[PDB]
């Protein structure tokens, strides 16, 4: 009717008729999404077709904080939510939604690839921090962020695509992805987290850009935490005291490393090098590597405090920093789960009032 479909990106989409040349532009993301281009709106738009929110019980706690986050966050360095529709009208027959977004050209791991500088680098860097911030000013901590979870277009504008994990990892279910490369030590270490976990997994991602691939590859679960001390140094007695006691051995049992200085780990070499002012920079950007990869998240630096960092001071402009926090809807229970007939009736009607 006011849906048509294809069959191209290897399922049948149906579309508003608004929407046309849909192809895909899949690439590990957890989700099969498709191009297209709007003629109501001239923006050409990404759109995302989810498989069986209501599959099971973890879909939907997924999908639905998703679609409520989305709708009540506005921000530059954040994806937002332009349309959601199903094209199904009845709920006992509904089955699928599709989820429309501004489109970016690539996702930050492809922009890594391609070296950089300083004045790219400290712009993704601020977008980020302020996209984190924003996130926490709602209560919000991510624990998820990667290169594949960042959006940017060709101005070099960052936007994140999901909200992270929730509240809670190394084993999680099919609906969730579990990457480890850029936790933090708490999250592997099971201590607890607060605001500042978010501003290690940056850390790692800076680092990342810096020395042109991941900065703790890790084959397994402790493979990871090996790497972590083995390059920036074993742990010092206050932190380790706090662990409980069958995972403060495992560390106090283990090799003690003193770990290399970051003035090895990330030397001026590979920095921009002819200019004074570009080792200059590298002088700032190694100090504020210094300042948020510290496995004490209690001496961890803050998301506010990077923001005024001389590396990322340059670009504050309080729209994207001090924004107005966001608000949402139906989260005073955002922390429950329900039946799936239940849960199947709220994404319903979280699209279809709109
Ligand atoms: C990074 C890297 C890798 O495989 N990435 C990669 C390789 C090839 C192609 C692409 C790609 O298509 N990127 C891409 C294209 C278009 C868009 N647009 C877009 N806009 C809005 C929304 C979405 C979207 C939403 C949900 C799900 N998907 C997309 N897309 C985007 C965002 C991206 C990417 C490697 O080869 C190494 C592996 C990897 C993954 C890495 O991180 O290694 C550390």
């Amino acid at each position: 009717n006011n849906f048509y479909s294809v069959e191209i990106g290897d399922s049948t989409f149906t579309v508003l008729k608004r929407y046309q040349n849909l192809k895909p532009i899949g690439s590990g993301a957890q989700g099969i999404v498709c191009a297209a281009y709007d003629a109501i709106l001239e923006r050409n738009v990404a759109i995302k077709k989810l498989s069986r929110p209501f599959q099971n019980q973890t879909h939907a706690k997924r999908a639905y904080r998703e679609l409520v986050l989305m709708k009540c966050v506005n921000h530059k360095n954040i994806i937002g939510l332009l349309n959601v529709f199903t094209p199904q009208k009845s709920l006992e027959e509904f089955q699928d939604v599709y989820i429309v977004m501004e489109l970016m050209d690539a996702n930050l791991c492809q922009v890594i690839q391609m070296e950089l500088d300083h004045e790219r680098m400290s712009y993704l860097l601020y977008q980020m921090l302020c996209g984190i911030k924003h996130l926490h000013s709602a209560g919000i901590i991510h624990r998820d962020l990667k290169p594949s979870n960042i959006v940017v277009k060709s101005d070099c504008t960052l936007k994140i695509l999901d909200f992270g994990l929730a509240r809670t990892t190394s084993f999680m279910m099919t609906p969730y992805v579990v990457t480890r490369y850029y936790r933090a030590p708490e999250v592997i270490l099971g201590m607890g987290y607060k605001e500042n976990v978010d501003i290690w997994s940056v850390g790692c991602i800076m680092g990342e850009m810096i020395k042109g691939g991941v900065l703790f590859p890790g084959t397994d679960h402790i493979d990871q935490w090996n790497k972590v001390i083995e390059q920036l140094g074993t742990p010092c007695p206050e932190f380790m005291k706090k662990l409980q006691p069958t995972v403060r051995t495992y560390v106090e049992n283990r090799p003690k490393y003193a770990g290399y200085s970051f003035e090895k780990l990330f030397p001026d070499v590979l920095f921009p090098a002819d200019s004074e002012h570009n080792k200059l920079k590298a002088s700032q950007a190694r100090d504020l590597l210094s300042k948020m990869l510290v496995i004490d998240a209690s001496k961890r630096i803050s998301v506010d405090e990077a923001l005024q960092h001389p590396y990322i001071n340059v670009w504050y402009d309080p729209s994207e920093a001090e924004a107005p926090p966001p608000k949402i809807p139906d989260k005073q229970l955002d922390e429950r789960e329900h039946t799936i007939e239940e849960w199947k009736e709220l994404i319903y009607k979280e699209v279809m009032d709109l």
